[PDB]
């Protein structure tokens, strides 16, 4: 019989991106045939509890991904190893995520990139507006603001009246301008972050803050007072509204990730493409977020989760996770396979990446988080119905959601 092969595990939570593992390191073993690795795919809804009682028993996988809201802990603690290597080949985004104590923790493997704005380019066209104007969109709560007259040149009535033009009957849209939202990733988390506020600090909600009450505070406006996007009863429980409305040919702008790609190109019907995210006051800064790889120090095998891990970070090993255009790579020379995925189905991915490029808010999370999340999203659903007011929502809102996390953590350590 043939030599055994060192086996090495790798563990990930996405079921596609495990089966674009396994061709990577087919691949991998071809070239080096010491070693076998083998993908170990376990339920997001359990991972982090599962790998936290894993590592702390001895019985974790060598390899294992984990997200920024975790890493921390086991960084802390040394149960991962240091990733000794240049950075410059890997996603900054990335990198800056699993920097802590001035290490870098592990090796970036898949970027969310950043968000922009999706146009049907014949409404914009209707409105005698051209694609490039999208770039030199900024919003503001004062007189520079250029967004809120371009959206009401986009969203009209029945009768054909725009949202700027006495008679507009907002009962009667048949067009909105844009898709303003309870919709943290597409939405609320850049307008927060485009005012220089954050959402989360700390393993804590944080959003009662100056940035915050204006990013909220225009986004009420927009949909309320402007009627540029659709009412908030359309969108508050409903979070492929918008969507649907930009397939249906009634949507001018919409923003949202690459995650809203493969959706819009299987079913648009119009001419379409991409533009950047809006610009506000602290600059265009776009939610992102990002998975790292970690090795596990207490590998029996180090030598070759090292080779392991050189090779996930590699051009040919990451080029895998990027090959059908259904993830993104994080090794920067790898994402050229994404980029050509599309570009041969028509769309130019660019602005997706060009936003990076520039400071940037943290897709929140964590132990508890979700509870959180589920607590404040009654008191955002009356803020963005233009109940009450920002400043009172946002400090019961905050309240609420640090009580739930609070409860969640304390019912676990019990």
């Amino acid at each position: 019989p043939r030599g055994g092969k060192i086996v090495v595990t790798v563990r990930l939570w996405d079921e596609p991106i495990a089966a674009a593992y396994r061709q990577s390191f087919a691949a991998f073993t071809r070239s080096h045939p010491d070693i076998e690795v083998r993908t170990n795919l376990v339920a997001y809804s359990t991972y982090f509890e599962t790998l936290r009682t894993d590592v702390a028993g001895g019985s974790a996988d060598d390899i294992f991904w984990l997200s920024n809201a975790y890493f921390a802990a086991y960084a802390d603690s040394g149960r991962l190893m240091k990733i000794q290597t240049d950075a410059a080949d890997w996603e900054p985004a990335v990198v800056d995520q699993f920097t802590r104590s001035g290490v870098l923790w592990g090796v970036p493997q898949l970027t969310d990139a950043g968000i922009a704005v999706f146009y049907n380019a014949d409404l914009l066209a209707a409105a005698g507006v051209d694609p490039t104007q999208v770039d030199n969109l900024r919003w503001s709560r004062g007189d520079d603001d250029t967004l809120r007259p371009m959206l009401a040149r986009l969203t009209v009535d029945a009768d054909g009246r725009t949202a700027n033009t006495p008679g507009f009957d907002a009962r009667r849209v048949r067009q909105w301008g844009y898709n303003a939202a309870n919709d943290p990733q597409a939405i609320y988390l850049n307008y927060i972050g485009s005012a220089g506020g954050v959402f989360q600090r700390d393993g804590k909600f944080a959003f009662d803050n100056p940035g915050a009450i204006e990013a909220f505070r225009y986004l009420v406006g927009l949909i309320n007072d402007d009627h540029v996007a659709p009412p908030a009863s359309d969108t508050n429980d409903n979070g492929d509204f918008s969507r649907n409305q930009f397939l249906a040919g009634k949507m001018a702008l919409f923003q949202s990730g690459t995650y809203s790609l493969a959706p819009v190109a299987r079913d648009a019907l119009f001419h379409w493409g991409v533009a950047m995210l809006p610009a506000g006051p602290a600059g265009r800064v776009s939610v992102t977020n990002g998975i790292a790889a970690a090795g596990n120090s207490a590998s029996k095998h180090p030598d070759a989760v090292r080779q392991v891990l050189a090779w996930m970070g590699s051009t040919e090993g990451n080029s895998y996770l990027g090959r059908h255009g259904a993830a993104i790579p994080a090794v920067l020379s790898a994402q050229p396979v994404y980029f050509d995925y599309w570009s041969a189905r028509g769309v130019d991915v660019t602005p997706f990446f060009a936003v990076l490029n520039g400071p940037r808010i943290a897709a929140p999370g964590g132990a508890g988080f979700a509870a959180g999340q589920q607590a404040l999203e009654p008191y955002f659903d009356e803020m963005f119905l233009g109940r009450g007011d920002v400043t009172t929502t946002l400090r019961q809102a905050q309240a609420a959601a640090n009580a739930a996390t609070q409860r969640k953590l304390a019912a676990a350590l019990e």
